[PDB]
């Protein structure tokens, strides 16, 4: 069995290129923004390029992968696997396929996870083909989800628990109902041999109650919250005070 | 004869909420941190689509404007008609009686404002309700161009400011040359100040470019500056940003 390993911290820069194409011009710069977070500290960045490019598009991917290329961190793309390419998306399998990121987490359309008994079947061969890359699969699960070990059965590497219902329960007070359901999860995937990523509503406010009793949470990919105190601190001093919470 | 002073659009605040969905990041407490590095106003502008900042953001921002002696200054299309979830400019300056309203042309599903009035088209129509912002208290302020050939005629329709759209400025200082600009809106500034008009000025106005604008282009009153300046404030928070920009003033 495995050994503990300190929980590294993943920026997710989606709002960035949210503001960015509000305005519709270069400003902010997501790769420039990211830089700042590499310099910070963080151990990688994390994109999820919709279908309808809403925020992170294609060449933004292609510009972060080379990014995280030259200063040895690791690049995590979200996306859906099933989703076709259309135009001005590629579709995820081939994005990862053009720039070979050291993690691919899977989404199914993010509120929720995976239906095992609907979608194992055809994320079987995609799984397959993500590792045959060399990319760390990682699927989007619920706490709550009574067939969770199945993402072993499909061949996933780790499993991201949506820790949505968490800081909804942290902000209103009471999390421990929560936090035995989260600790819980986290357990039975670590049994399987499955490692155990986290995030979305993660912020500075949440993060150490739910370290200290989930246990060796390997990855958090925080976006929003972090994005939301950097408007206050500056993103050097926002990252700096995720990493000293780990 | 006055000093310039900062209002700060907070719109790309609520445009990182909205896309989540829940509370975060709070448009007011943002606001709050502006005002407590000594900005001198918040200015919104709340879209008929909802975009970003809504009618409850405008309310709760009036009530906090209000409570720091600071002015509110909303944006907005005077003639876009309520929609769901949005009441219309006049009934929600009426209801919070904002020190001053910005009026644009501003059509529904623009990125963002691209152009002023077009006064040969809307002074008729500008009239009356220039005409009944005025009787709410509000300053009336007009989006214009700095090439306008009848700028003078917002004067005429009743309006107290005009404020020049400072997008091709900064579009010609980034390229380096933006003397040619520069020159044209100072012009423009003499022809609004001819008539008896206030000159703000606002859009694209960033760090990089306000001071050369300010030096050149005399007496301006009030700049409105938004999208840069949270874009910056990433960088170094808000506090350190908002007291760049009166550095700057």
């Amino acid at each position: 069995h495995h050994h503990h390993h300190m929980t590294q911290l993943s920026v997710n820069v989606n709002k960035i290129a949210v503001l960015r194409n509000s305005r519709g011009g270069a400003e902010p710069d997501v790769v420039r923004a990211a830089q700042a977070c590499l310099d910070a500290g963080a151990h990688g960045i994390t994109v999820h390029p919709r279908p309808d490019r809403r925020h992170i598009t294609a060449e933004d991917v292609l510009a972060l992968s080379t990014l995280t290329r030259a200063r040895g961190v690791e690049f995590n793309i979200e996306g859906n696997p099933f989703a076709p390419p259309r135009e001005g998306y590629p579709g995820l399998l081939p994005l990862c396929a053009q720039t070979r990121p050291a993690q691919a987490t899977l989404v199914p359309d993010s509120d929720h996870g995976f239906d095992f008994e609907r979608d194992a079947e055809r994320l079987r061969p995609l799984v397959a083909e993500l590792k045959a890359m060399g990319c760390r699969v990682s699927l989007f699960v619920d706490a709550g989800n009574p067939l969770l070990e199945q993402a072993a059965e499909v061949g996933a590497d780790r499993v991201e628990l949506y820790t949505g219902p968490y800081a909804e329960a942290h902000a209103a007070g009471d999390a421990a109902a929560m936090l035995e359901l989260f600790a819980t999860a986290a357990r039975r995937a670590q049994a399987m041999g499955l490692g155990v990523n986290a995030g979305h509503d993660l912020s500075q406010d949440n993060l150490r109650d739910f370290l200290a009793h989930v246990p060796d949470v390997l990855e958090v990919s925080i976006g929003h919250a972090l994005i939301g105190e950097a408007l206050y601190d500056g993103l050097d001093a926002t990252v700096r005070g995720y990493l000293a919470l780990l």
